[PDB]
């Protein structure tokens, strides 16, 4: 994608060498924003082949309020293996926080249901937010939330969404996160009889791992192709009733995949 | 300021009319980002006279972990009166979340202190965040946090900071919010013996109220003056020991003030 490849280059030209948590070494910038008119097509990277099943199941896994990789395994998704404990648990990560944010007094808040109701009863609201950054449970998570904060917006019958990503792996994580959220907006818009608007991506520590340099240079020399089109084949009774089989992607003709190691 | 005036013009150029909570009506855009290099000067608006006294006292108040307006009152600051109750309380807003975010297990987290410790011992951490968005306590707050989430970053011996403001009153709130956070970066940098870097502002629902239109065009017809300079006359033992008198603003020659009604 145009703006993705532009960021990829910005990191190379302006990045600062940082010794990170993993001890791998990164080239990073702080503060960046991108916008994606979803009307113009689904923002699934074409300069390299991405794989929907991993993106879709993780998202459905989230909406379920699940924090154990069991579900991801029944479905052949291995992305969260290196951080799961002996029993497959990751702690109160994304899913738990989206569906059951524990109040100080023992109650639980369902941010997704809250959001749905807001989009239906008070679309002008400036408080339609979902936060995964629960400070009280940070120490109990296998890895702190990278995509930590998102806000929805409605204007002219269109649904937009802005995500705040505190930490971003430009090569590996980014393509994933962008598609994952674009997909949620489409699911949100369908359940709220609204058209899709923009997907604004805002990042904090945006970096390129030092052992991804070759793959990056390889990716930068490929011309981006027309973005595909997402087609939702059914309208479930609720946002929680979506199955993998409901999503279809037309016209995705990407350049071959590029393999790269994950920093643990 | 240049960046500020460009934002105002942007809202006017591509804003959509939206009804809001206060029943005033707004002109609004979603998602925007700007940057202020603190080395260039203190980002205090010059196209209209700002009352720095209120800005400073609010911040010291925040850092004290206070949520009652008594303090602001004994220093003649009245910016929060319209939302306080009979006893002057605002509920567990900014001050409380920053210094004592209540966990589910009975603990309380001092986000400000943990950040100071992170800047000192692990400045390369991609988790130096303070969040005022406490889902479990939103219902107890007089007004939901506007400047809701912020992240620090270190590079080349300079301290930067990015703020996510979910809702922005461009005319009234923004000039204050920009100055407040810049001041904080200066305070943090001084305690960690770091130089000031960039302040990055990011907005969700960025808007201009309908009864601010005349004032907005009046301000836009002005030429920004050169930025003021911030001088701190002392280095206190802790980030919590600063006094009003420790700050000195020099070279501030703004255009005349412009009055406008606040939407409650
Ligand atoms: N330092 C780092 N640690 C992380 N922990 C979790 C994430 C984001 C989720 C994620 C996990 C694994 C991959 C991955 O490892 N992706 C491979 C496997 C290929 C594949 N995935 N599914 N089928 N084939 C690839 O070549 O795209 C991609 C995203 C992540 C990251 O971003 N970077
Ligand atoms: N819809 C709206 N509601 C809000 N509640 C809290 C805020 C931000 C804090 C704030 C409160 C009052 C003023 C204000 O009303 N500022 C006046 C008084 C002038 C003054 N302040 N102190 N001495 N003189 C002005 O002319 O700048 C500015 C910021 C705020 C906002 O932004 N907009
Ligand atoms: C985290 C998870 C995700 O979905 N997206 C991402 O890009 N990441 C990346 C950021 C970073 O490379 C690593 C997390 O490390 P840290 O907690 O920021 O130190 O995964
Ligand atoms: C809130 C507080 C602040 O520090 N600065 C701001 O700009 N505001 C503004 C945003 C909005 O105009 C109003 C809060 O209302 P709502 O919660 O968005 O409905 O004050």
């Amino acid at each position: 994608m145009k703006q993705y490849l532009e960021l990829m280059q910005k990191v190379l030209d302006e990045g600062t060498q940082k010794n990170d948590r993993t001890g791998t070494g990164t080239l990073s910038i702080f503060g960046h924003q991108m916008r994606f008119n979803l009307q113009d097509g689904f923002p699934l990277v074409t300069t390299k082949r991405c794989h929907l099943r991993s993106i879709i199941h993780e998202l459905l896994w989230f909406l379920q309020g699940d924090t154990n990789i069991a579900y991801l395994h029944e479905n052949n998704v291995t992305i969260w293996d290196e951080w799961a404990d002996e029993n497959g648990d990751l702690g109160p990560v994304y899913g738990k926080q989206w569906r059951a944010w524990p109040t100080p007094d023992g109650r639980h808040i369902d941010q997704i249901t809250t959001v749905l109701n807001q989009l239906k009863n008070d679309p002008d609201s400036r408080r339609i937010i979902v936060s995964a950054w629960n400070v009280g449970e940070l120490d109990k998570m296998a890895l702190a939330p990278c995509h930590a904060f998102f806000q929805f917006y409605v204007a002219d019958g269109k649904l937009s969404c802005q995500l705040y990503q505190r930490s971003c792996d430009v090569f590996l994580g980014l393509p994933f996160n962008i598609a994952s959220y674009a997909l949620l907006v489409h699911m949100m818009a369908q359940q709220c009889d609204l058209e899709v608007g923009d997907f604004v991506w805002t990042g904090g520590d945006t970096h390129l791992y030092s052992n991804h340099m070759d793959q990056t240079h390889l990716q930068l020399s490929r011309e981006p192709r027309p973005l595909p089109k997402l087609i939702i084949k059914r309208k479930p009774e609720s946002i929680f009733d979506y199955r993998f089989e409901d999503f279809e992607i037309e016209g995705y003709d990407p350049h071959p995949g590029i393999k790269a190691p994950v920093a643990i």
